[PDB]
């Protein structure tokens, strides 16, 4: 069909025909597994839409558009969060029933996902290996790499206006995440400590802030998910699977952004 | 297949986001993924719908309410996603919206295959799917299938509730009337769910899933109404609130009151 | 006051649930806590949206977007609640609804002080609280001030915005009716948004407050058909639903579209 | 007024009395502080009354209204999970400035929540202590200490219908927490390889599984709430915050369930 009627403009022949089972006989579980991974590959594609232009704004000082596009951002953030309701009704006795199909390929091969976690800054090199099949998609994650995150834009935002940020924010390895700065320290505790005269750095530290939980929200029920469905053992990408998803909820993004609570108002 | 991207198809799944705006505008984007991740969920919806109906068919009742609490996860996901929509302004969609087709969900194959499944047939339907032939055929066939509530009345018949005869042969293409000899049946489950804890359970499970079906409906028209504002139009999603699937459940309510418990 | 129960006055809130079934039924005490959480988020819900006024007077346009975003959450915890309730069944419902009173929410005075600051004041409403006089005249002073919508009015007057003269000053104890001379004034701010952001966001803030308002509506409509089934009764909901607080707000959406949008 | 008026029977003079601040003059984010704990406490109230009937279905073998009952228990759990969004918008700034009015109390005074606890399963004698200025409430408590939990009365349900569960559950010390039972393993791995037949006792494991992942849910929002309001500082009862949070999601009420995991469909 022609792109001015439903299905054409939505290409529903093609994102349709993309649900392929492999189990043989066809189980009846399988299509949710595939559904369940499709339309969060298709929330992150949104989410990545979302947060590149929140960094534009960020780059031109638009604050109230990159605050609007952080609260869709959050929005998207929180259906992937959500529907882990849906996966949570899949049992180990259903899962078992095709898991073998399964390659040993795992969500360290989503692109998508690697793309968002980059935007964010947890940068990892080390990373664009597992796309080495892909060169063209490994190109895009890595122009991301190379460029300044969220955070470090937010940093590069206050810079602009005078706050009192590091040198080294304004030319570096980009390619390397970002570490912790205690230097950054008094930069938030003033913000926090006058909001009224720093409303708009305040308001973009909470939007931070509220990305952040709520992706560790979104970590948290997915590794809660994984151990009621496959519990303790390995996964099929080579991980101690739980335990492995258990270390990624003890990374963070903007760590200044947490830890300056302990002095703020002190 | 063996890998992730392949297995779950990603290069064509992705790939199947082209915007109409040029200049691309930049909301257009959520405008195509809140109808794709819709219909993906719309597609599992009833690849779940028809389980459901095989249980009933085989008179198993737990399978069938497994199978029905997936069912009300994903229709409650279909009705939390409208808060993503909602962030759209009506200053952004005059941006795209010209560009756009005149049509919307009513073109939904996929979304008519569960109006049909829960009961709202509609023969008049089948016309708008002239130009495929193939869906047109698919959805035929669950058009000339006992519903989802049929088959739970089926069910009940074959255990000795008072289901009138004409359950068991009839024209199946026109939707479900009201039936108010069916009120004494629903009466006897709800005033006795010590005895008929089955029908009672799945009884609420379809009360469930309409209920979850009209908030859809609702949050639909509600972001419809903030977006492009106030037969067809937003008129046409007021109307659809008035819809029933399985009638006499709600109309019971009203009439429910026997005490058959024992000494307390 | 020092100890977690006594700065929460935990001995006076948990006594404060009796249920008068008796034998005691097990399903009254989520009748109760279901109307008693609410009862408390609204408490909320009205000491949040007072200070989104009070910021409005003082044209603190963050901090009033940042109190609303706290009542959009508040309204959408009692809102989600309503799924808690829809576990009560008419089989259980029919055990203890007899040793009820005949009343519902519609007797809430803090409901009221909610649908009286979003601009629906009814003079008529302060008689159903006459036994309590005090309650009656804290109702009073909200039903004499400007509502948050007309105080937003009052704002964008304030800044140059074309408000008619008679929001300076009328009786405010009247709810506000449809002022097709508003159109013009949100249709300039939704077609420069560059310019109008704060007033955007605000607009864009008010109608998610109402369409959540409404959400709650809904549920509690759906609930309550579940529970006893089909003015007053479910009717009175259903044309509670038809209500507006921010009508202007919707209506502009039917025709805004000058492109005042920079080469691009 | 009477029990049979809107206010009468909801005692709501007593109930929208009670939320009296401490600070002065008073903070405006303090009745948000004062509700979101009320509302909770509410909820708690509700899931103690439900899980109590829960456990005496269980103990008569009425399995459909123990679902039942379990399902109400699963909406109020998600409540109260779900509710710490409101509480996210409660800043640093805006905590410190009413934070000094809380004396050295905190959630660990909950004698609703400690009830919860210990009919889950995570029994702490040592727990009572806390509670010594209240003996009435000090004494409901034992009694819940005293008894088997919820998953102690799943495994006496199993017992009566055959399966092969250890004597000890017949009678022993229910003060103690239970303690992981490898020789369960098999029995859960018998229901699991045959749901068809063991349908009850399969519902019952994933209902049981729904309500530890739905806690633990609760947990973590709770600990990532705690996070972005007063950051890693010590906490007003005397633990180390979020630290102390942290460990909390170490625990687990049913570690069979979990455990089973690992060798279905081996
Ligand atoms: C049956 C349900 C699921 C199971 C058992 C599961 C299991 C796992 C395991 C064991 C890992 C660790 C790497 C490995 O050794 O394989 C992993 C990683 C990952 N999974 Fe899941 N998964 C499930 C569903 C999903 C879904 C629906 C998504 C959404 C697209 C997803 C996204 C990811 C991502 C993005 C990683 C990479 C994380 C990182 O590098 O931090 N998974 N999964
Ligand atoms: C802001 C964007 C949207 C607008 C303005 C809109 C508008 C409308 C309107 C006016 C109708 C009534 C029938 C007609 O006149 O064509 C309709 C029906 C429908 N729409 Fe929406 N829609 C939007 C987004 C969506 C999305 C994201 C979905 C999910 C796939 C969807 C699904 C449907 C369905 C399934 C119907 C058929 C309902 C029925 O036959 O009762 N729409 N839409
Ligand atoms: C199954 C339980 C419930 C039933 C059957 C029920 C029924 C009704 C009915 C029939 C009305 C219409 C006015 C009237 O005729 O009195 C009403 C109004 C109302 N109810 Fe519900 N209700 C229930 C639970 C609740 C709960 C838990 C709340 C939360 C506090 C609530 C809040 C309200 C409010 C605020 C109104 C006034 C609405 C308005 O004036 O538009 N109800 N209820
Ligand atoms: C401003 C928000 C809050 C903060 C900063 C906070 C902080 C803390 C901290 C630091 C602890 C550890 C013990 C200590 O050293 O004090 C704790 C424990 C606890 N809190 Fe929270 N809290 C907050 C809100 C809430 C709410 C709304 C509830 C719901 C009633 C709650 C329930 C509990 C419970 C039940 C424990 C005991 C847990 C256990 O023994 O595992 N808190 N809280
Ligand atoms: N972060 C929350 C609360 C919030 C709204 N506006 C703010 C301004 C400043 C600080 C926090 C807020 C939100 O985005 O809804
Ligand atoms: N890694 C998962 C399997 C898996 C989860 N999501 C996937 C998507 C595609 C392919 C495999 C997977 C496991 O250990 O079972
Ligand atoms: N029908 C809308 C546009 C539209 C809504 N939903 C759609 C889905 C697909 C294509 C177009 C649409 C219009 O008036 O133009
Ligand atoms: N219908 C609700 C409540 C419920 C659970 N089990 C039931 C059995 C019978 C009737 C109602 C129920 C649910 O599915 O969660
Ligand atoms: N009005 C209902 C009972 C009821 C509903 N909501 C209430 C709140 C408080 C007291 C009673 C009620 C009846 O017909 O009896
Ligand atoms: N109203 C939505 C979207 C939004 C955020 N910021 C805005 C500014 C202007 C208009 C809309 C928005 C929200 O509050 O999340
Ligand atoms: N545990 C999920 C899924 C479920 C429903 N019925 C079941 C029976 C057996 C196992 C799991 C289920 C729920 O309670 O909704
Ligand atoms: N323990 C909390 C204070 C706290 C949270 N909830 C409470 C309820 C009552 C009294 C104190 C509290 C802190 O460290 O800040
Ligand atoms: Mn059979
Ligand atoms: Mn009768
Ligand atoms: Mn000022
Ligand atoms: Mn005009």
């Amino acid at each position: 069909e022609g792109r001015l009627t439903y299905g054409g403009y939505l290409r529903l022949d093609q994102l349709l025909s993309a649900q392929q089972p492999l189990s043989e006989p066809a189980h009846h579980d399988e299509m949710l597994f595939i559904i369940q991974h499709q339309t969060s590959e298709l929330w992150l594609k949104l989410l990545a839409h979302e947060l590149r232009a929140a960094i534009v704004h960020l780059q031109r000082d638009e604050v109230w558009q990159c605050r609007k596009v952080l609260a869709r951002s959050k929005q998207v953030l929180r259906q992937l969060t959500e529907q882990w309701s849906v996966l949570e009704t899949l049992t180990p006795s259903e899962y078992m029933g095709f898991r073998d199909v399964l390659g040993p390929s795992s969500g360290f091969q989503s692109l998508q996902y690697r793309y968002i976690e980059f935007l964010l800054g947890n940068k990892n090199p080390q990373m664009l290996q597992v796309f080495a099949y892909d060169p063209a998609g490994q190109a895009r994650l890595r122009e991301v790499l190379e460029a300044p995150s969220l955070y470090e834009e937010f940093l590069r935002y206050l810079a602009r206006f005078g706050h009192a940020i590091p040198q080294q924010y304004q030319a570096r390895d980009w390619t390397a995440a970002h570490v912790a700065d205690d230097t950054l320290r008094p930069v938030f505790e003033r913000i926090y400590e006058n909001t009224d005269r720093y409303w708009r750095e305040y308001s973009l530290c909470e939007d931070l802030v509220d990305v952040e939980t709520q992706f560790q929200l979104w970590r948290f029920r997915h590794m809660r998910t994984v151990m009621r469905v496959i519990g303790f053992k390995r996964g099929t990408g080579g991980s101690s699977g739980v335990g492995f998803l258990q270390q990624a909820l003890a990374l963070t993004f903007f760590p200044e952004l947490f830890d300056v609570r302990t002095s703020v108002g002190v």
